[PDB]
């Protein structure tokens, strides 16, 4: 089997993406943000406390036929930015871009913070990092790839994200139409539970490329690229009256610069960020400074290759018995 579905940012900055996703029977279609980074699906539901929903879509297991509740299992996640969500949970009927598994864990969201609450776009997560890091307790539970894996024509799913434009979430198979030359293929260490892969270094602009080992974690879910504060400070010296703000949390910039690209080497292949990618708009509304797309991870504690830079890319998680992941330009 495979599926492909369309992703769609939410806003004007592709600050996320969501993808539709059927649950349930009949179909309730909620709009979910894939996040690579972690391996919880969970959703607004009619159990989420009414005062913290605000225009999301919900799942309501009491209308699908097929839902079951998994008796006794909780779920509590907090994520890198300090959102959270916690509930209980449900097997259902879940499909995406006409791929379809049965009794996959629907977690059901009883809480969630603020910043869930006030994004009307998102619905809930559909998590595609390793089932070692679901949070369902007390017995784990897979992520929708995990449970699909064996059942598709290729153990593999691909990210294919657009700047300021859908783009597509493949399940399956490779499309050798979707990319410009070679996919090249890197190793992956699960160890942390995600897919955690080593740059071989970067360029700045029309710069001399430096040969560096740069580990670091493809995440879809993350908006942003975070890198050590070496990288990222070459990056913004060539960016004239750039700065990192504590105020603003992070490196800010005059909106009437013009930015330049960025390069990651993946082995010896390289994928340049054109430098309209790394820009993310006034601060505050009618702001002249202006955000940057390149941050410092130092106090994150690991890099994050968020969607600046997965948009640069046709990228290839491959699920295979060792995992690896592949990029190609496009």
């Amino acid at each position: 089997s495979t599926g492909s579905a369309t992703t769609t940012p939410i806003d004007s900055l592709d600050d996320a993406y969501i993808t539709p996703v059927q649950i349930g029977t009949p179909a309730q279609t909620l709009n979910l943000d894939f996040d690579t980074g972690s391996s919880d699906l969970w959703v607004f539901s009619s159990e989420t406390t009414a005062s913290e929903v605000d225009g999301q879509t919900i799942y309501t297991p009491s209308k699908s036929t097929t839902a079951k509740l998994l008796s006794g299992a909780t779920w509590s996640i907090s994520y890198g930015d300090g959102s959270s969500s916690s509930g209980d949970v449900y097997t259902d009927t879940v499909s995406v871009g006409g791929l379809t598994v049965t009794g996959q864990a629907v977690e059901s969201a009883k809480k969630v913070s603020s910043s869930f609450t006030e994004d009307s776009t998102i619905d809930g997560l559909l998590g595609l990092a390793f089932s070692t890091l679901n949070t369902v307790s007390p017995t784990q539970q897979k992520t929708f790839f995990d449970n699909a894996k064996a059942s598709l024509d290729s153990p593999v799913f691909t990210a294919d994200l657009g700047y300021h434009a859908p783009g597509t979430y493949n399940f399956g198979f490779i499309d050798t139409t979707a990319y410009t030359g070679s996919i090249t293929y890197t190793a992956v260490s699960t160890k942390q539970g995600f897919w955690e892969w080593t740059s071989t270094g970067y360029a700045v602009g029309s710069g001399t490329f430096k040969s560096t080992s740069i580990d670091g974690i493809a995440d879809t879910g993350t908006t942003l690229l975070y890198l050590p504060a070496t990288v990222v400070s070459a990056y913004w010296a060539q960016v004239s009256g750039a700065k990192s703000s504590s105020s603003v949390g992070g490196y800010v910039f005059p909106c009437s610069a013009t930015l330049p690209s960025f390069t990651f080497g993946v082995g010896s292949a390289r994928i340049v960020i054109p430098g309209d990618y790394i820009d993310f708009g006034p601060i505050s509304t009618g702001s002249s400074s202006c955000f940057g797309g390149i941050q410092s991870s130092a106090g994150i504690g690991i890099n994050i290759f968020g969607d600046v830079a997965l948009k640069a890319a046709f990228v290839v998680f491959n699920g295979a018995t060792t995992p690896t992941l592949g990029f190609a330009s496009k």
